[PDB]
């Protein structure tokens, strides 16, 4: 139906439903905050010009995110941008001090964007609680750490790199 733009990338849909539902959440500086969820199985493409990524997704959970790009950083920039949008709640938790980010017009960015600046500035946090697992390399999966270290023994939950 059609793309948009989120983070630096391009956004495109190729499966799932666009419903809409309010739900408050509550970060780590135990602010309240009321995000768009999209309840359902979608799955996207990302196009930026370092990285490129696959990602599916349903409910506030992040389903798998295979990734390529020149080098680690321009990796972990596509990474920062899909765990916002997966909007997970170790995201969400991961949040430090009080949100508040607002346009040259002094209005408030919208919650995601609130988000998502947030992470950009630094995702250190962001990547220390989002978990890690074990990978099967024999399947070609390559793993990245909290840290930026690539393994093929394991990766952050639901994250694969493939360039």
């Amino acid at each position: 139906s059609s793309s948009f733009s989120f983070g630096g990338f391009t956004f495109k849909r190729t499966s799932g439903s666009s419903v809409k539902r309010e739900e408050e959440v509550l970060t780590g500086n135990l602010q309240t905050l009321k995000i768009r969820v999209h309840e359902g199985y979608e799955e996207f493409t990302m196009v930026g010009r370092r990285a490129t990524a696959i990602l599916r997704k349903a409910t506030r959970r992040l389903i798998q995110l295979i990734v390529s790009g020149r080098d680690e950083q321009s990796i972990a920039e596509a990474i920062i941008v899909a765990m916002v949008f997966s909007q997970e709640d170790c995201m969400i938790k991961a949040v430090r001090g009080d949100l508040n980010f607002v346009n040259r017009a002094n209005q408030r960015l919208n919650p995601m964007h609130q988000l998502l600046r947030h992470f950009q500035k630094d995702a250190k946090v962001l990547f220390q609680n989002w978990g890690v697992e074990p990978i099967d390399n024999v399947m070609g999966m390559i793993g990245i750490l909290p840290d930026m270290t690539p393994s093929i023994e394991m990766s952050m939950r639901g994250v694969r790199i493939s360039k």
